[PDB]
């Protein structure tokens, strides 16, 4: 049994998600921070996150639920339009677009993904979009082609601190290549925010944790967000311990210190958890 920190805007964008071809990984997920994300945050913002280039993954990683297989079905050349399409008529105020990772793909999707973007942003250039991209196995030129798509924030993920990235991840990820990207996209485009996550949970100890809040830092990662690895399944990784709320806190205070424009860092956070309300907070420092 999870421990108990662990269990009007809302149905506006959920009736009007009715009527459009859009499926997001908040309802497809079962994310319990729908609620939040979901317009109900201090600046009501509405964020959400859509996944790029099917429901199934070249990649197996231990932790994620995401179906896994070596040839998935080739990209529908229609999601781009579409799903831009969707968001700009949904009214999000955030959008995270993601995806599986694509290594059947010489370019790892980074053009599909681009062209996401740029539709997107034609359509509305009111929307904040955040790329949670692929490592694309360190491809430079599809890093870029990424970075410059016109997105606000450029994400890319670690997961874990280095000494479990092998027991973490899928073997073609590990944490110098994560990195690697990060620094890419910043080189490419400076103007852009660049942002990773961290599960924890996992069997990482403190100094390993304030190792790689450093180490980030040094790569010029703008945003970080911490949260608590939930297994999905039986048959994923087990949750070596829950952290306590009070010690998501303290890292929070330590990510400030450390100098990350913000740290969002709570048990259900995740890496698209009111990433619009993070942003409009901490970035755009909007006043109410
Ligand atoms: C949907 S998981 C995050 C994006 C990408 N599949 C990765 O692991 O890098
Ligand atoms: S955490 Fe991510 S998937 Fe969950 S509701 Fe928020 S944006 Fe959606
Ligand atoms: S690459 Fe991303 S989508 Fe694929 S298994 Fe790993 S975390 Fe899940």
């Amino acid at each position: 049994r999870l421990p108990p920190w662990l269990k009007k805007n809302y149905n506006k964008l959920k009736n009007t998600l009715r009527n459009l071809n859009l499926h997001t990984v908040c309802e497809e997920a079962r994310c319990p921070n729908i609620g939040e994300c979901w317009g109900g945050g201090e600046y009501a913002t509405a964020t959400a996150t859509i996944m790029l280039m099917g429901d199934t993954c070249t990649r197996g990683c231990r932790f994620c639920s995401v179906k896994t297989a070596r040839n998935p079905p080739p990209l529908d050349a229609s999601e781009p339009y579409n799903t831009a399409k969707a968001i700009a008529e949904w009214g999000l105020d955030y959008v995270v677009l993601t995806s599986v990772d694509r290594d059947d793909m010489p370019d790892g999707g980074a053009e599909h993904i681009a062209k996401t973007v740029s539709y997107l942003k034609e359509r509305n250039p009111k929307i904040l979009v955040e790329c949670l991209t692929p490592d694309f196995r360190g491809d430079l030129k599809a890093i870029e082609k990424v970075a410059l798509s016109g997105l606000d924030v450029y994400a890319h993920n670690v997961e874990t601190v280095p000494e479990l990235q092998s027991k973490v991840r899928d073997p073609r990820a590990n944490f110098d290549q994560s990195l690697r990207v990060l620094k890419h996209a910043k080189k490419v485009q400076p103007d852009v925010i660049s942002k990773t996550s961290i599960m924890l949970g996992l069997g990482e100890n403190d100094e390993q944790v304030y190792a790689t809040m450093k180490a980030l830092r040094e790569a010029d990662v703008d945003c970080l967000t911490l949260g608590q690895y939930m297994q999905p399944t039986r048959r994923h990784l087990k949750v070596e311990e829950y952290i306590t709320p009070e010690k998501f806190k303290y890292w929070e205070k330590v990510g400030n210190e450390l100098g990350f424009h913000y740290t969002a860092s709570g048990p259900l956070v995740r890496s698209s958890y009111k990433a619009g309300e993070f942003f409009l907070k901490n970035l755009v420092a909007k006043r109410k």
